[PDB]
């Protein structure tokens, strides 16, 4: 686990900033297909011109969905091309936000942006940004004040779905997991990036998960041994592959997305035939309804206590780059190790 | 005028967008605009640079496209210079070679010279034309083409499970397109289509020129500023495509059905009707549809004392303001709303 980190904290993941051809009907597909609802937004009617944002959120997870609002933006014109649709920024929260720069700096990372203060007639929030693997940064977000609903300079809504409210709670909780692939060969300094700079251990196809110290934040990293490399190959470099929201009750979960239209991955009924054969001689036992669980398509991995029990969409778009997973935990903290191989 | 020799632009055939996140967008123009999945083509068919999403309502047809490959020089600059937008506009034909040929001598710029594709449920001729700003025009003539769409489209690679649970929209068939045009250009705009496809002016009844093929099924309309045409070329990066009108025979049901699948529409003054009560008194004309329910739904009307129509439009579909959509309806009415701008 290395040394506690004398300074500074990352609490937990505070939002994923996707960088989309269409972010008004990119909101609008995640709230109707995921069940997020819109929480604030950012644009020409608020005083930003260059950059729109919607924010959209379910449960603790927040997701910020951004578009250039005029022809011919350089940075973000560049990586839609480069990348199609994606994610750009993960952000942190943080306690002693100027420290974590501070170290970070000295041990090599590059800073974005330096530190800066954002305020309103609800507090300040303190932020700075770091670039890691690819063109993704981390924002680190310090809330000194606050009592806003998400961050100074996003307003309420501009806009509303009404289909919203007649569609099934899919009750997503959390960010669980956020996975960065990786050209060939990088794994090892994409992971060093964060051993390093922000002072995570190791916690726990080739693949490394780091962790800050609580290990409330873990970032597995990939490279190829391949899926990966196709990866790369249609994101022109590195990046987030899949992001991983938490349930605390997959079936619920997985039966409103499902009602809601999404669509998973297809999983062979020998896969149950050889799942049912193998609990049957072992000391764990699954709590859900082994039948439904089939039905759903839900993938299951147990050890000698717990057991994870989770699910895969389709690519969030045509490029097979970006898909998410559901994911909930019985006393276990391995990644789908087994389901993997099948 | 003068009814062209040889050719006939028979309906407009589709509206080709190339676009961000093709998945994404059939994905809204299904959900909330009440189309549905209809092909095609991408990874799994052999298409390796570009996908496409084709999606259907009544004869509405409409393509989305996005690249698949990081660096798409045509298909990014496209997207980074317009956003999410309309490409192409499809005439469907008869004789496509002779009206190319007439276009190509009169000095039109061919995109894409006449060629055929074939599937083994038919044969499709194409062409392309280039028209305003990035804007091209594919003529589209079919062989008893049998199949669900058009050659190397298959099906649907998926589904949407939510579609059938949500409510009909009963959009019938694309009624006009609007292309926006940068100052002193409505012109030029225009003249392209009197002069190389044989178009003729249409009347009826921002500056505008509606333009029409012989037999009057397709029509499209040129603007130019006077302002809003101004801003649309600014965030457009040029010109185009400013808004798709889709007719539907009953805009009551069209409208209830659309806002039940959450889309926005804009705001309509109380006041309006009021105006439009006090006027409809003293006319000629007499609204078959309920007015109270109209003022519910904020749809607009406009009427020459001969007929009427009833228009809506929605919000933009995407942030910039660029793209909107327009539902009408129309009783023995030729117009375009013209009337409402004032109201
Ligand atoms: C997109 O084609 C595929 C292939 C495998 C998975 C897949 C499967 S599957 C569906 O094939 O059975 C099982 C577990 C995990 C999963 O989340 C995993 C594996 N390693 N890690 C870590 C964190 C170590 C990278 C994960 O997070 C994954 C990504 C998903 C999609
Ligand atoms: C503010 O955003 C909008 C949206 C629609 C109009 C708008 C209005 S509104 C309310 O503002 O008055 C009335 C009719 C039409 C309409 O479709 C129209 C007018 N001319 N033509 C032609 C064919 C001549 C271009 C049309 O197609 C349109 C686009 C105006 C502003
Ligand atoms: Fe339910
Ligand atoms: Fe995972
Ligand atoms: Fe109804
Ligand atoms: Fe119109």
């Amino acid at each position: 686990k290395g040394p506690k980190p004398e300074r500074g904290r990352f609490l937990h993941f505070h939002s994923v900033t996707f960088w989309v051809g269409n972010a008004k009907q990119a909101a609008s597909f995640y709230c109707n297909k995921m069940g997020f609802e819109p929480l604030a937004y950012k644009g020409l009617e608020t005083g930003s011109r260059e950059v729109v944002s919607h924010v959209i959120k379910q449960g603790k997870i927040v997701f910020v969905l951004c578009s250039a609002l005029n022809p011919w933006n350089k940075e973000m014109g560049d990586h839609l091309v480069k990348h199609g649709d994606g994610v750009k920024d993960i952000a942190f929260e943080v306690e002693d936000c100027e420290h974590i720069v501070q170290k970070a700096r000295e041990r090599g990372a590059k800073i974005v942006r330096e530190p800066w203060v954002e305020e309103d007639k609800f507090g300040k929030v303190k932020f700075a940004v770091l670039q890691t693997y690819g063109d993704t940064t981390h924002t680190l977000v310090e809330k000194i004040n606050y009592t806003g609903r998400f961050l100074p300079g996003f307003e309420a809504p501009t806009y509303k779905d009404t289909l919203l409210p007649k569609l099934p709670s899919c009750n997503l909780e959390i960010i669980d997991h956020i996975v960065g692939n990786q050209p060939d060969q990088e794994m090892e300094s994409a992971s060093e990036w964060y051993l390093k700079n922000l002072q995570f251990h190791r916690f726990w196809l080739r693949s490394i998960v780091v962790a800050n110290y609580e290990e409330s934040i873990k970032m597995p990293i990939n490279e190829p041994a391949s899926q990966i490399q196709e990866y790369v190959d249609y994101n022109g470099g590195a990046g987030v592959q899949h992001i991983a929201l938490r349930t605390e009750d997959i079936i619920t979960t997985i039966r409103h997305l499902r009602e809601r239209g999404m669509e998973f991955l297809a999983v062979p009924s020998s896969y149950y035939r050889l799942l049912r054969e193998n609990l049957k001689t072992s000391k764990i036992q699954v709590k859900e309804n082994m039948d439904v669980l089939e039905e759903l398509k839900i993938l299951v991995d147990y050890d000698e206590k717990g057991y994870l029990l989770q699910i895969f969409t389709k690519p969030m778009q045509d490029r097979p780059t970006l898909f998410l997973e559901v994911i909930q935990r019985h006393n276990h903290q391995g990644f789908g190790a087994g389901n993997f191989n099948s």
